[PDB]
């Protein structure tokens, strides 16, 4: 006579959620299985004073019920002001390592304290879980940490140098960006890179982003030499990290192990596939780019790493495919395809996060607009390169991931941080949306943990 | 052939959830017929210091999706070192915020903090006068109540509550007994607003836990005065108007107080084995006393039936049971004799009853069953015709509030895994009275409302009960 929401549980399998939640400033792991919270955390407990928890990714752990660890990091400063929220008040970019028990969540340390370097974007997982990257884009730095000393194994730092030295022009007229070694200065190994040093800008570029420093919106030291960082993101199939950059519109490819950098992949229509990587001394690489047609953001491999993805946004919505099957020289990769549609000739919708399904024929990627236009998620054929489908959703579509069996894709909506919040459950095999869970939260991410290595293939590691 | 989760929701009606988060420090509406957070809030985007969002209790408004506004208090301190999380900062704000928040069909707003309008900071319960016209809030550290104007938030009245132990060392300070003064407490700076925010008037650093009545008779609680706590709780009122019944944990009574003509009128003795009520004696125009011979038992959990014949004060502790007073004379509270308790063989020290609602018929009433970790806690369904417990259901740690949907049809309540484990919304049909599941909620809530429509709702909603 009554409808049992556990009979709708069952069906997603054993799989544990976990997202942070940005202005919320929590972290909540959830038992699809039974809907239970497993165990939430608040940074502020731990004197943490902008706990703008940002972006997480998870270790694949053989049993998440009764342990896992993850990485989360925050945002500080000025990032407090950029949503709907009447802010009355620490600069963030803290690297928090957490550890679920069976039981609660356990802060083990920050990372950027022990390391030196904080950072304030995109977390990701090694193909090996060996370790994590991050990366920022006030900084413009990525690195790769390793998992059990969370020190730095590389670190890159990116300059961008315009060809006119005027912030309406900087980008589109074109310019020089920089590939930069950066190394510590400290005792120990250890970076003086924590909270706000080193800053270019006070705070990151949102979506609709590249227009507001263009127009002179967003002060810092120095915006004229931003080309704001995103995410370093890894070859499945190992040696290989990408590093892209939004206002430029690059991704860099660079040699994991030899901690050099080795194409530089061009993201809109109507640029060759690569750029002209070109060394300077050991520890500086340059690279030109005559215009820049439009920022780009999201970046991601499939999960058989024989295709790379970068989106173009604002100028161009579109997704741009690599042909990256030569795991050997991806100074050979090649675009193969891109995907536009007819409903992405405007300023908006926006496609900043994807999953695949794990045999590498379907990608699920949300579409973003600011309020009113409700969000939702677009559905492409990853063989033949199509949107399939584009269901709406509602406000403020954050990512998507996928239980590993391939069967739903479990999605976060963030309110803008002060509108309705939800997780939405999506099955892959007809792609109905089965539904939302209540989630009061500001998630910018999200994961299913997963299990094995393989498992990472779609998880927040390959792509963001 | 994939089960939609919609339909869970399709069955559950036009209702909205609120519960605050404790030590999450948000706040969260949820719309229970599509899953949607329609909004929440988290305190410390507003420079609040030490955000334990506490209880809440939401005004009746015609169309929730369009607007609703409620109240949330906020305590601070040594609070903070209550539980299993490994709190870090040593030396926290003091809390006792009392929030007005209105939700405007998008999102809520942070009105402003009626502690600082009116002077007064209370840590403790939350209710709305059942005329929807203001609401009142309740202090264990402080032990003063006190009823609001929900326009102008300032005080109404205020009062002040000491205990003055016959055996004057901590073991024996309420068991042997003594007298409690009730005491007018009236404004002392300009603009007719008390000198109480913050920690101001705190005889004990924390709010006594459950089994806490023990922890402070051991010395285990610091304070000022711990000899002179009553604990109060609540200020829960008849739903027939006239009256606001007050709780004290410590000795064991409640005070029934006249709104309007500001004094109390009666004082009832929770512990089975006490007469009905105990002489409340008058002073001078501002004080009261009585004496309590012996204390036999604490009490916790108060209030009314959604019609008023009935008013029920939970023993905790020593005793656990349910007592039950004839309240039908309405015109004389000194007249509420008992006419029943609940027992129950499977209660006790625990299970803990600190939390009720009752069905909009007043038959049944669903009661949340407390144990430290790890024991199941769970939802009691009594029988309110009878006096006798129906059945008792096991669901997870830490069980906090239940509220109701206003056709009477879902209990839906909410578990806080202690601030560190798990933590969900529950929901159960009356009917039968099953457990149809749970719903993430990613907060540490000891309160929890459904939006009311009228007036009538509000019997069944923080107003009557805790
Ligand atoms: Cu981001
Ligand atoms: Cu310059
Ligand atoms: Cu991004
Ligand atoms: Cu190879
Ligand atoms: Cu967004
Ligand atoms: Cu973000
Ligand atoms: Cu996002
Ligand atoms: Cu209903
Ligand atoms: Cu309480
Ligand atoms: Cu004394
Ligand atoms: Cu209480
Ligand atoms: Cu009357
Ligand atoms: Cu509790
Ligand atoms: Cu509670
Ligand atoms: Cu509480």
């Amino acid at each position: 006579k009554y409808v049992k929401v556990q009979d709708f549980y069952d069906q997603l399998g054993k799989y544990v959620l976990v997202a942070p939640g940005k202005f919320s400033g929590t972290v909540a792991a959830t038992d699809l299985s039974t809907g239970w919270t497993m165990a939430w955390l608040a940074a502020w407990n731990y004197g943490d004073t902008c706990p703008i928890m940002h972006h997480m990714a998870a270790f694949p752990s053989p049993d998440p019920y009764k342990e896992f660890e993850f990485v989360v990091n925050t945002q500080g400063g000025k990032n407090l002001f950029i949503y709907g929220v009447p802010v009355t008040v620490g600069e963030g970019m803290k690297i928090y390592r957490i550890k679920y028990d069976g039981t609660r969540m356990n802060l083990q340390r920050d990372a950027a304290e022990v390391s030196g370097l904080g950072l304030g974007v995109h977390v990701t997982i090694t193909p090996e879980a060996d370790g994590y990257a991050v990366g920022d884009g006030q900084k413009d730095i990525c690195a790769e940490f390793d998992r059990e000393t969370d020190m730095v194994r590389y670190a890159w730092a990116f300059d961008w140098d315009p060809n006119v030295k005027d912030l309406k022009r900087a980008w589109l007229d074109g310019g020089t960006m920089t590939i930069k070694r950066l190394k510590p200065t400290l005792p120990g190994g250890r970076y003086d890179l924590q909270g706000s040093k080193g800053n270019k800008i006070d705070w990151e570029l949102v979506p609709g982003g590249e227009l507001a420093i263009e127009d002179g919106k967003v002060s810092g030291d120095r915006p004229l030499h931003s080309v704001a960082n995103d995410a370093l993101v890894f070859d499945p199939r190992g040696k290989w990290a990408v590093a892209s950059m939004r206002l430029p519109g690059v991704c860099v490819v660079f040699d994991r192990e030899n901690q050099v950098p080795v194409a530089v992949l061009a993201g809109p229509k109507g640029t060759p596939s690569q750029f002209q990587l070109v060394k300077v001394d050991d520890d500086t690489w340059t690279v030109d780019i005559p215009e820049v047609i439009s920022a780009g953001h999201q970046a991601g491999f499939s999960p058989d790493g024989q295709s790379f993805l970068f989106m173009n946004s604002l100028r161009q919505n579109n997704i741009m495919v690599w042909d990256s099957s030569n795991h050997d020289d991806p100074t050979t990769w090649e675009k193969k395809a891109v995907v536009e549609s007819p409903d992405w000739r405007g300023a908006y919708p926006n496609t900043f996060h994807m999953v695949f399904t794990p045999d590498a024929k379907k990608i699920y990627v949300t579409m973003w607009w600011p309020s009113p236009t409700p969000n939702g998620i677009a559905v492409i054929d990853a063989v033949n390169w199509e949107v399939l489908k584009e269901v709406d959703l509602g406000p403020d579509m954050h990512t998507l991931a996928i239980t590993y069996d391939g069967k739903f894709v479990v999605g976060t909506l963030s309110g803008y941080q002060n509108t309705a919040s939800a997780i939405v459950v999506m099955e892959t095999e007809t792609d109905e949306v089965l539904g939302f869970l209540p989630s009061p939260m500001g998630h910018h991410d999200n994961v299913i943990v997963p299990r094995t290595l393989e498992d990472l293939r779609i998880s927040r590691s390959t792509t963001t």
